[PDB]
């Protein structure tokens, strides 16, 4: 079964990781974590298909579901992950309701979608009944990042086929003409951030975010998030070595 | 100029990162912070060749010194190393004067070693008069982590063309029959560790150690070690995000 | 000589290969038996670009046109491999005459189409001549795996500039509203297949098919099949492990 | 600071290197030469975006500013190069005014353009004021290498948020219906050059061309070209080793 | 569990696959299937370390113990790839009771080894209380394909830190004078064999051999050897292809 | 057929390029020039397995014959690409008997050396029939580049399975205590290079040297050398571009 699905059908949230370094010992060693699932960053990060591959494997042999945010909303790039053992995806820069379709499109096999037939990795995992259940098995969110997103919200989670959405909340305050800063106090950010929440749940959809802080996932996880994500590897092994100097050198 | 033989110069100890992580992008982003140089484990971990060039130029454009803790002390591996841009070696597992002697000849063009020519990033990054300045550019460690160069390390001192030694204290631990646990105090390995120091400065040469967190390496800088390395990045990111997801979960 | 132009010029068919595995060993191993093409499949399979480089190099050493079924039908891609010595092109998922003119129009240099022109592993096989004989050297099939791609084929196969189609027959059963089954007695299917080829022939084009055993592919050869591809290197290698086990357990 | 823009400031064209062959030791060595730029050409070569992301840091190293010319006009590809240090893009077949604002559109943070924040390598070069110059600090150039991007020339001139334009002599030569022949004497190819570049300053714009030698490139610069590319590595390359086995066996 | 051990605790032998050929996917797969271990060849093959890292994770998760044929018996090539989750060792041309102790000295943490300590996957794998069982985790094996081996067959026995050995019979038949053939019954190379498998079973050490076949694994178990690898990917895809192809094309 | 080894037979020298730089793409390109052969430099180089593997199959699709200088002179590391269809070794730094026996014993099946049988690549090339000529199929070469081989040199030449040798001028003037300068004059470097040759030839063994460029290559042609390379790929990438520079740039 999804790590993530079974969290939600259980009634409490999934807090995830979030890697911008390449590689499958770091992921391996976070999955092991009391991380209900690993997300892997192919936008915001040197990270192409030839180092996700094994990092999905890695993930999933931690004990956490893999879950790749993608370059960009697009069917082939996502069907292509799916069939690597991707189990959740969380598309960029979805703005409208005919781009969230799009990624719905991906995620399901005809008729409910027109998902490409071909799953080398699931096919393993769940064995020949993979088919019947292939929707179930994986989990698929639309970021809500602009402005654009914002007002198109209603019509987004109208999409049959999507999980719910994740707020990019830096993407989004720059689109709000605020400072790209993660876990902002900015009055405007924080509004439309808990106003996405509210209308997902309204919907009966899921709703997640990503974070740069455990004070503040915690919060998030308060409010009635169902997918948060802490911190991304470099920014918590940047701040690490920071701390080893300065206590070195005191 | 090598910047851990402008600290040793102008008589500082230098402060080195270690990663057992592969990739670009963290080597760059921890050699701008104020690491004098970052060692990459290419032992204890899933670095090989192809990984470790890109390492090395990532680390020289963040400002650190590039250092490679090689797999094992074989010169062939050493001098390609060094034609590809490692300005710093730790070689494990040095027992011996003539292993000693055996990094040593890795280290220095003839006379002084048979280091092969043919220093493709080295002449890129010194141009002309590189050559004349060569032995300077590197720094080469024979690593103290067994009994028996325990035993040896008056005659790993004697090698002239070794900065010094550098110890790896939870092997030490482990080949002193005790538990290998990270930045150990266990009493005799404490002993050891404090007569290599001695004996490294009474030879006139450098001694270093292996750190797995800020304290010890604070410590360590503190009893005078010349070379400090604080902490593994896969070490430092498995803490930090344990403590995210305590922080995140907290009642 | 592009070896399967000079199989459909001297009247017979081309039997190809079929990689969902990386590298270059088994490529060249596969490529020196009776495969008159080796198909590399960077759709359903962990083969990206770095890896497919080497394979095209291995597979015409082992003396078998290298052939590449794409992620997607997209100019750009197409266009790169092909200046890596991908001789031919199966493009996934052409359901309109519009995706297989855009299939048309990477595959041609101006003025037939809009190929960029910087031929790097062409110009070595071919020299400076390869321009005039460009279009020859490339081999271009649309697959059809959809009810959509079923009902617009007449219109497909009118697109001057493309060789034939490929069927996708899993996709096409699946979309079909049938088990999604390799080599199907499945009667509908097997009708639209038949439909399919016929169109073909008679607009004087050529068609292909996907197989999953040498008994089939037998009998597509047998009803006038101009490019039939068996099997899977991991469906072969899977199946004779699997054997290898029961014989050594039994 | 962008070497490329410091040039131009101090009013005076930048000579870029241009890499077909994957790899940091050439890359390195050709940056550390009297070349203001190395282009590494992710279109007409094997590099993929595994092998471009060393070579980047490899061409900072070694002095000269990292710019790439992209398989494909594309926002989410260029955006990730750009978080790679990529500082500056090269966009080929610019053919309208729509696609030169798609090209503007990925160069650009809002509310200037739409650029996804995550600037991995960029922030460590420009540190937390990246924001404010992130801007200036990149070079967008569109390629015009067709009949139609010469006619939409003025239109795609008017895009704000591109430097200027890049002229692909060989892709443009064999659309005018001439021989893809790089440094051509061929009268119309010549004049078209000439008529991109008059319009290009008129529009107080930039103008740039790939070259084949060091002559060609040279007449360029006297001509008044801002950004002159000579020669690709494996040209230069093939025409040593042809010019050693002919001294050697002379 | 070494699963290979496990076979072995409850006196049942091991089959196991063998990889030549690169890539995650087909590791996975054939681990999914009725192997007990599934060895990575990084000798007859274009495997390095760096394809060899991710191949462990995938033949573990496939639920298959993760195996190495190693280019050479070199202890610190032997180290790097335990600490990336190789479980299983077989070092090629073990021919002297010096190079067996070599294997040995590999395998195990000091007193009785001098493995280095840095475990980054087996620690992950067994957590808390790996050190305690390190040494069971780990399967290893000295194979005996020469001349120089088949007379020394005593003296490797007597290694204490060894599993056992591991039959080259085409390497053995070859270096004995013969024809290097898949499966060789040539009788001097029949009778070398089932000398080996006699000399291990009365040292109370395991016993392994090589299969190109499911035929000759199948005479292996039968004549009771501990360890059969059967057959290679490679070897299993040629023929596999070249079946389909003969159908294909058959009147 | 060996395209080097087919110069040989009809009496005549081969043309070798020289690579530093990995890719397939310049690997192919300069093999279908009028190179008898293309050596992958795997030492002084950022060139490893993984990448070497690939420019392999470059060189024999190009038409040239695929030759690889090792990092070292290891038996283990020539079999691995002798299987991965390196039809060509040099082995550096081979300075006595007993490192040219050890060079020998990795190029030959026994009985005439001890090569593990394995052969992927050479038996898809060679098919049917590829045992009966392995040898001849390969070409060994002994690199002389130190005091000590130039010393050994009569006893190197003895060894019966080695070709012949290889000159480094630069590492051989450099031990020579000289300027390591590329294609050297050095009136001591060029009478030990000139003993190398006549000892060479009086012994019955073919003699190559390494060429910096195509004027010193010429002349080496010209003294009789039997296989002469040159230039590396990226000493002619570097002068090409500095010459391209100097035209852009000038007046
Ligand atoms: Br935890
Ligand atoms: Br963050
Ligand atoms: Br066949
Ligand atoms: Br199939
Ligand atoms: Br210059
Ligand atoms: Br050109
Ligand atoms: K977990
Ligand atoms: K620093
Ligand atoms: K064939
Ligand atoms: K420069
Ligand atoms: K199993
Ligand atoms: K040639
Ligand atoms: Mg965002
Ligand atoms: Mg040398
Ligand atoms: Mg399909
Ligand atoms: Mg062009
Ligand atoms: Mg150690
Ligand atoms: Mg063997």
């Amino acid at each position: 079964h999804n790590k993530v699905r079974t969290c939600w059908n259980e009634g409490r949230p999934a807090l995830a990781g979030w890697l911008q370094l390449p590689g499958t010992l770091h992921a391996e060693a976070l999955a092991r974590l009391d991380y209900d699932a690993v997300v892997i960053d192919m936008q915001a990060s040197p990270i192409d298909f030839g180092q996700v591959a094994p990092m999905l494997i890695a993930i999933e042999l931690g004990g956490a579901e893999p879950f790749v945010r993608t370059q960009v909303n697009d069917p082939s790039d996502i069907m292509k992950l799916l069939d690597a053992g991707a189990y959740g995806i969380i598309a960029p820069m979805v703005n409208t309701r005919a781009e969230a379709q799009t990624l719905a499109s991906a995620l399901h096999y005809s008729p409910r979608g027109l998902r490409s037939f071909g799953p080398r990795r699931p096919s393993l995992r769940y064995g020949s009944g993979y088919l019947a259940q292939a929707s179930e098995t994986v989990v698929g969110l639309a970021m809500i990042e602009t402005r654009e997103a914002l007002a198109n919200i209603d019509e987004i989670l109208s999409v049959d086929g999507i999980d719910g959405v994740f707020i990019g909340p830096t993407d989004l305050a720059l689109d709000l003409g605020h400072a790209p800063l993660v876990d902002t106090e900015e009055a405007e950010v924080v509004s439309a951030i808990a106003h996405v929440r509210e209308r997902a749940h309204a919907a009966g959809k899921r709703v997640g975010i990503f974070c740069g802080s455990g004070g503040f996932a915690r919060v998030k996880l308060a409010e009635g998030f169902d997918f948060v994500t802490a911190a991304p590897d470099l920014a918590m092994l940047s701040a690490a070595a920071r701390q080893v100097i300065a206590d070195a050198r005191a």
